[PDB]
């Protein structure tokens, strides 16, 4: 038996309207193995509301089991500790995993949008860049859009760590060169708790 | 199973195995070595021949009660890009038992990067440094090393993402180098350089310059 034990997502943290969750899961659960169960704390204090479902059978003939608990958004974000605790009914075993946003004071993403280079210019698609820099901690959200309308054919790369302790990432999102070229303005947009209203965007066009 | 999960094997930095002058190693650690065990053992095959060419370090105490031990094996650059494949079995002194990793190239065609530099957006124009971008797109596999430079010397104030998977099954990465705007608006020329398979020489370079 192993345990992951995964973050809210950024946009459910950053957004009054969204519920943000904690997420505990189990895997190599055998068919033989008692009823796996989950205590949950919150720096260190038993709460009792979370949702567990049942086993389920995986494409390799064992079990998984996942439980829910939802935070509250200021208790994340002020750097509270999610404890998820794992056993089995009637065995003394148990496994324990922390997660809890990163320490340290929240920096502002400057949020960069970069054209195409001219020498892909030459090429049917193009690439349209999106640099995030300066930000901390790592959670964050960055989309496009296009004359107000989702984009989908982007990817983003994973934050990285900067020598100032910082973080950045790009984001790439590819587009046709008749849809640059016609004037389209695409725009990123990036949410993250040191932005105001936690939401910033940025145009581009040629 | 828990002696299976104990044996890593690391393969040779990109760059190493793309110059013949540089020295490619794959690296077999050994962890949770117990002070009850005998001397750790190491065999090393190229495609199943053996060769004895490692460099095995002596344990090393480890702040979790326990020791490591290191065997360095150096490889043929023609040999690891050929796709070879490396094994390392471990063993202890006077034990039967043992302990096989192996490790080589990714397979599959070799596709060339595309490498692209990208000036700061106007609006960083502002600040007080500025981001030259270099994209590069195409490449496979994902082994690979970015650098940059300006009038001979490295620059050294750059970081580069992972390497991403793209949809083509390629991947991309961006590399990031920050300079006083200033030297930008100097006309200072900033190279980024790429090394990979791939490439013609295993190596191009692109500049960029304020235009
Ligand atoms: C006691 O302590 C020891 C020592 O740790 C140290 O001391 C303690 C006290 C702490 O302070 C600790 O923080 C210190 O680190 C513990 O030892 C650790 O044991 C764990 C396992 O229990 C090992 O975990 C694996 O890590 C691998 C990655 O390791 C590298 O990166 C980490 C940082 O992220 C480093 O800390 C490591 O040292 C490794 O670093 C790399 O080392 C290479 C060899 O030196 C370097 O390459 C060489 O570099 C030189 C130049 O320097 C030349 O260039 C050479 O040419 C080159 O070869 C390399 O640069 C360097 N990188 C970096 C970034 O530093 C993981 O890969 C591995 O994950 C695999 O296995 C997992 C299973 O456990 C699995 O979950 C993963 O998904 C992944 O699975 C693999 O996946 C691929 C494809 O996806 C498959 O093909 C594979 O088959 C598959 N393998 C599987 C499934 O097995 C592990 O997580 C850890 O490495 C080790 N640390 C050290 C230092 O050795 C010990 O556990 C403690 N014991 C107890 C009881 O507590
Ligand atoms: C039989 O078949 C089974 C199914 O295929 C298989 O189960 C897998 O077992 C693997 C190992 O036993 C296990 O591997 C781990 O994966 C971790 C990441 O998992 C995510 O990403 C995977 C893709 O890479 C997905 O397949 C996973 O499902 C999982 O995806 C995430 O799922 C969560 C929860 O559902 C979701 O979050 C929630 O989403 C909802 C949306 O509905 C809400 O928004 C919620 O609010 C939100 O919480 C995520 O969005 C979703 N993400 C993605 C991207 O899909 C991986 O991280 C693990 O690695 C760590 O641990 C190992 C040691 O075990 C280390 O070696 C490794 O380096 C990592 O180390 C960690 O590093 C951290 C620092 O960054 C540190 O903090 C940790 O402490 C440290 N841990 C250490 C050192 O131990 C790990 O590899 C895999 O997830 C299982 N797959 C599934 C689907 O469960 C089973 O193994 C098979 N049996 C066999 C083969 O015998």
């Amino acid at each position: 038996s192993s345990v992951f034990l995964f973050p809210p997502k950024p946009k459910d943290t950053l957004m009054i309207s969204r519920t943000p969750e904690v997420t505990c899961v189990v895997v190599d659960v055998s068919q033989e193995d008692p009823e796996v169960q989950f205590n949950w704390y919150v720096d260190g204090v038993e709460v009792h509301n979370a949702k567990t479902k049942p086993r389920e059978e995986q494409f390799n003939s064992t079990y998984r089991v996942v439980s829910v608990l939802t935070v509250l958004h200021q208790d994340w974000l002020n750097g509270k500790e999610y404890k998820c605790k794992v056993s089995n009914k009637g065995l003394p075993s148990s496994i324990e995993k922390t997660i809890s946003k990163a320490k340290g004071q929240p920096r502002e993403p400057q949020v960069y949008t970069l054209p195409p280079s001219q020498e892909e210019m030459t090429k049917n698609q193009v690439s349209l860049t999106c640099l995030v820099k300066g930000f901390y901690p790592s959670d964050i959200a960055v989309e496009w859009e296009s004359n107000g309308q989702p984009e989908n054919n982007y990817k983003t790369t994973p934050p990285v760590l900067d020598s100032d302790g910082s973080f950045f990432l790009y984001s790439r999102l590819t587009v046709d060169k008749s849809r640059w070229q016609e004037g389209n303005v695409f725009s990123c947009s990036v949410m993250h708790e040191a932005l105001h209203n936690h939401y910033t965007q940025k145009s581009l066009s040629l």
